[PDB]
């Protein structure tokens, strides 16, 4: 048993459970927005997979929302950063007089933990595999994965 991911096409899967039918998605892959245009206007929501490329195999999922008049919204479950980072790019693909405002939400998961673990478990790795008469790379990732979801 193992899991991490962002999910993927199980994005369309969780949507269909909520009704709404099967939805047209969007993307930014290697910097190229695939999101267009009126299918969103009839749907009211994209959602978009960001941060993906030939290298990066997972992504960052966000949601395009259509508001009243010319208003469009961006929901990233963070919330200031990440979606002020997609603003200028994504807002270019909407019709001319459209405005894209980023929802002022507060991020979900609390990403600060990552930086802690880069310090905490990152030099603990240095404290382990480099150097000594060391365990394997699988063994170190297995320690760290257990250690990382332990404290929580």
């Amino acid at each position: 048993v193992e899991g991490v991911e962002l999910t993927q096409e199980g994005m369309h899967a969780i949507f269909a459970r909520m009704g709404y039918g099967d939805i047209t998605s969007g993307s930014i892959y290697n910097g190229v927005p695939t999101i267009d245009t009126g299918a969103l206007n009839r749907q009211g929501f994209m959602p978009v997979l960001t941060g993906v490329g030939p290298h990066r195999d997972s992504g960052h999922w966000i949601m395009l929302i259509k508001g009243p008049g010319n208003q469009y919204y961006l929901f990233d479950p963070l919330g200031k950063t990440s979606g002020e980072g997609y603003q200028n790019i994504l807002a270019a693909q909407l019709p001319m007089g459209s405005t894209l405002s980023v929802i002022p939400n507060g991020s979900g998961l609390n990403m600060g933990l990552c930086g802690y673990w880069v310090a905490s478990a990152g030099l603990r790795a240095h404290q382990a595999l480099n150097q000594h008469n060391p365990p394997t790379l699988l063994n170190v990732g297995q320690t760290i994965t257990n250690e990382m979801r332990n404290e929580l």
